[PDB]
């Protein structure tokens, strides 16, 4: 997999963000995770967390997996990085997302995120409290 540049346009919620990719505005849906909706428990904390992460980054990168790069809503499907730190993994490690939506071919970082979920659950963090 390879990291590609992108620039923040706008935080959206815990697992979507608006980024400019190859000069085009795009909504990105974070691979392999599921945050609560803003209106659900830990929803606002997940949105806040992703928002701070992406707004504070001096460098945003997106990394597509081997399978589909857009979903049925035309959202990009990527692993997204804030100054070298994966947002997808960070959310899971903090217990603000579950590993989810694991589809064959777009699952390179599955066991990295499952490892993070196991540690968040061990710590009873947030969703696992
Ligand atoms: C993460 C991800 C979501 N999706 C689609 C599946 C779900 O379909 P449905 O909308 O029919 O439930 C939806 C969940 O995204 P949200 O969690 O953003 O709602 O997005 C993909 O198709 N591929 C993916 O990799
Ligand atoms: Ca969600």
């Amino acid at each position: 997999l390879h990291k590609e540049p992108a620039t923040l346009i706008k935080a959206i919620d815990g697992d979507t963000v608006k980024l400019m990719y190859k000069g085009q505005p795009m909504t990105f849906r974070l691979l392999l995770v599921d945050t609560p909706e803003f209106n659900e428990k830990y929803g606002p904390e997940a949105s806040a967390f992703t928002k701070k992460m992406v707004e504070n980054a001096k460098k945003i990168e997106v990394e597509f997996d081997k399978g589909q790069r857009t979903d049925k809503y035309g959202r990009g499907l990527a692993y997204t990085y804030a100054d070298g730190k994966m947002v997808n993994e960070a959310l899971v490690r903090q217990g603000l997302a579950k590993v989810a939506y694991v589809y064959k071919g777009n699952n390179t970082h599955e066991q990295l995120l499952r490892k993070a979920e196991a540690q968040a659950k061990k710590e009873k963090l947030n969703i696992w409290s």
